[PDB]
């Protein structure tokens, strides 16, 4: 009944496609840059139709979904205030960054057209169209960015457009999105590339170097190999916040370095201590959590099965898992099982369940 | 038949211990300031007999191994310097800093006592003796510092005791072990804990930060789980190289500040691309200075069940998964479910089990 146009027919707009059809009767219109991937896109019944035009199709369209490169994007929104949309249109992004987007929609379409900046956070652009699912954003973030004057019930609107993807929604503020998106996600990406060049510099005067950067080194690095043209342009479009970061981290390394320097081994085991326990907490519950969950930890032996036995029970409970992680949290074999659910009724189940079969449980650590 | 003392019976010193006797008839006689842990070892079949007091068991040794930590080494080198050894004994140590030890070593033994320096380049996710394996150093480096005029002799018949390990041997000059080390596995290890740092401070400004950090960051800081009380012995002993790196890393951060600044498009490029060409050539699946992940990423439903059927497939062929997480901050990592193992051959295994079993499985490059 309703229409849909995918600007960008990749692994992204293809797997929103699916995940859209999935839970809506909708006929959707692919338009692409790259001709072959929107034809294989129609082949692979990820879209019903190839926009033959783009004004047509999209002045039609209930729903706009820009799947292309942030600064494709950017392009095209002129393209698209320049078009009589429907009155109950919603337009919508998938960008690693929102600053630069959501400044060129408030001065192209304030107050008349409901632009919703979007961020889901999975997916790849190694892959097409070919391996495309509706379940790529299953469980994963996917931040929603509403112009000043856009409606809750619109953002409510385009949630329920989306539902399929099962991804968890969080509605932030274009500053709050690229500002955390700069910590935790952009800033890494230019120390793991610094560190690499920290190694290929001594590589010069020593040889054995770069056969001692196999395995953990190259691990610790695997954000580096991605492309260079994309992260350029993600440091450009959050340069101001990327900028502040770098400056406090040099001043964070001034720190380290007077540290190490006075060699007192208190202060420096303080320094890995603080780190360790910062980092074997993560993710940390919250009361603003927006998806609330609920921890068991479990004690459970390093042994081929002690997985399998615990989840086993939980499976035949019929109780769902959102989360687990071992934490080396005991002395020898013995570790801790970190088991989260969305529900406290659930976790009480598993608490029970596990009791019953001799685990020693606990809600706190 | 010859005589072993091992000196600290714990994961390195055990999986020593337990290479020895593959490829050798010998007594190993343990040592432990635990008693608990050498009377383990002894339940084990890790060593043969017990001693209390060392100097009768070091007295009749052929082989003596510290696999206590480099400061408790250091201070027993004194003791072992007051025995009266065999002619034919080689003492060897396991510390991650050979500096500090070859230093001890040379004001204590020189031209006397057959002491070679020794660094296994092998870890896990536990410490203690019932974490021991045979096969812990396989296909690892272990580098080996002879003192200046030990005989070239002693360093071969000590490769030869130790040839169960499958090791890579290589003897290098102590100054250079240290260099390496500084530049391919301390210096990280700084960093790790400092980007977790950064993200601890910003995280009481912005508490999403706490639940966005869990997925991709927590990639490049995994290493800041690792023994506090461990790395800030490595900092002390290794202090004057980790000075010049952390100065050399200040100065790499000031040029990435004005690349980032100007916000030349070209520039910062050229830099993730240098970055990119360097770390593609490192090399593929092998071992290095920091121990590897061993990560497999697999595409799962959210249904009750679905980690009790991949852990019951693993735990069937009888690999030992080491953890596991689900990802909700997961660009750039298809697979939902990322598992990992204890070396790359449970990790190829795994592979193949849940191929088997029509699960899509990716490994990063
Ligand atoms: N853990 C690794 O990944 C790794 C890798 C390479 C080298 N190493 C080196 O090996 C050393 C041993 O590490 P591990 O991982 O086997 O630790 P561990 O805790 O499993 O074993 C160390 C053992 O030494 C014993 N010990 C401590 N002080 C002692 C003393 N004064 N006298 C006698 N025994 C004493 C402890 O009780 C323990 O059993 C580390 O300090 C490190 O320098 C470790
Ligand atoms: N090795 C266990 C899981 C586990 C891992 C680490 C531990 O410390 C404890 C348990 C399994 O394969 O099921
Ligand atoms: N709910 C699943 C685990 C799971 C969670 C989230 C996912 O996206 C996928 C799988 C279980 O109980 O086994």
């Amino acid at each position: 009944r309703k229409k849909v146009v995918l600007i960008g027919t990749g692994l992204i707009g293809g797997s929103l496609a699916l995940a859209i059809k999935k839970d809506h009767d909708v006929t959707i219109t692919g338009y692409d840059i790259f001709q072959e991937q929107v034809e294989r896109a129609k082949e692979l019944h990820v879209v019903d139709e190839i926009a033959v035009d783009l004004q047509h199709a999209c002045e039609e369209a209930h729903l706009i979904v820009f799947a292309s490169p942030v600064e494709e994007t950017k392009k095209l929104l002129h393209k698209l205030a320049s078009f009589h949309l429907r009155e109950d249109v919603i337009v919508t992004d998938v960008g690693s960054t929102k600053g630069s987007i959501m400044n060129e929609a408030e001065a192209l379409f304030s107050k008349e057209i409901s632009f919703i900046g979007g961020h889901p956070m999975a997916g790849s652009h190694k892959t097409g169209v070919e391996s495309a699912k509706a379940h790529l954003f299953e469980n994963a973030f996917y931040i929603l960015t509403p112009m000043h004057h856009v409606p809750n019930e619109h953002v409510e609107e385009l949630k329920d457009w989306l539902k399929g993807t099962g991804s968890h929604f969080l509605v932030l503020n274009t500053e709050e999105h690229d500002y955390v998106t700069g910590i935790v996600s952009h800033f890494p990406h230019l120390i793991a590339a610094g560190l690499v060049k920290q190694v290929e510099k001594h590589a010069g005067d020593n040889p054995l170097i770069h056969q001692l950067a196999a395995g953990g080194f190259k691990d610790i690095t695997r954000i580096a190999s991605s492309s260079p043209k994309m992260w350029s342009d993600i440091v450009k479009q959050n340069r101001e916040h990327l900028m502040v970061l770098l400056k406090e981290w040099i001043s964070e390394m001034e720190d380290l370095y007077d540290t190490v320097s006075s060699g007192d081994a208190g202060e420096i085991q303080n320094y890995f201590a603080d780190a360790k326990e910062y980092r074997d907490s993560l993710p940390v519950r919250k009361r603003g959590a927006i998806p609330a969950y609920h921890d068991l930890y479990v004690d459970v032996l390093d042994k081929v099965g002690a997985l399998a036995h615990v989840t086993s029970i939980l499976a035949r409970e019929e109780i769902s898992i959102t989360n687990l992680q071992i934490l080396e949290a005991r002395e020898g074999l013995l570790g801790v099982l970190r088991i989260s659910f969305q529900r406290e009724e659930d976790r009480m189940k598993a608490k029970l369940a596990l009791g019953e079969e001799k685990y020693q449980t606990y809600e706190t650590i």
